[PDB]
């Protein structure tokens, strides 16, 4: 197995996947790495299994249909993975913890949002449909773009949003378009 965490790329106390060479810190994995379970399969392996069991799940889908899906176990897992894929980018540090807003000429957002809050919300089963999760994720980047206006720091929101959207289209097999 790898000797660094797949998500944060650091060594430390790592838990090893039994079905692939990835490793994770306890709370870098989503959900948090489970207490017992030998063997243990990581979220990448669990997602691969869903695809393998139902090869047709990779045919193209409309976003509108995906968003209305209820958060049954497989959709809950897919949102967990998508959240994990955003954390995998080092630029996710900017969006992880609760922000604050005090900048001359801007006002803070009406509804602040951050990754750790989405994490907790997923863990507590607060989303009933995929739409709930996706709306909160997109609000993270929209709030950032709106607040930082013309500062070049706005690009960080664009960059991490692009990682989110690419992963969303991949994980939920959104129909490719021009
Ligand atoms: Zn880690
Ligand atoms: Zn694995
Ligand atoms: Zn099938």
């Amino acid at each position: 197995n790898s000797n660094i965490c797949e998500v944060c790329n650091k060594w430390g106390r790592l838990f090893c996947c039994d079905t692939c060479p990835r490793s994770f810190h306890e709370h870098c994995h989503i959900p948090s790495v489970e207490a017992n379970k030998n063997p243990w399969s990581c979220i990448f392996c669990r997602i691969k299994t869903i695809q393998e069991r139902c090869p047709e799940s990779q045919s193209g889908h409309q976003e509108s249909e995906v968003l209305m899906r209820q958060m049954l176990p497989e959709e809950q897992l897919k949102c967990e993975f998508l959240l994990l894929k955003v954390y995998c980018d080092s630029k996710s540090c900017f969006f992880a913890s609760e922000p604050y807003y005090n900048r001359e000429g801007s006002q803070g957002p009406q509804k602040p949002m951050w990754l750790n809050k989405v994490k907790t919300s997923l863990n507590e089963q607060m989303y009933t449909r995929v739409e709930g999760f996706v709306q909160d994720m997109r609000l993270i980047f929209h709030n950032h773009k709106e607040f930082y206006r013309e500062d070049k720091f706005t690009r960080l929101g664009i960059q991490v949003q692009d990682i989110f959207e690419k992963n969303f289209r991949n994980i939920f097999a959104i129909q490719e378009t021009s």
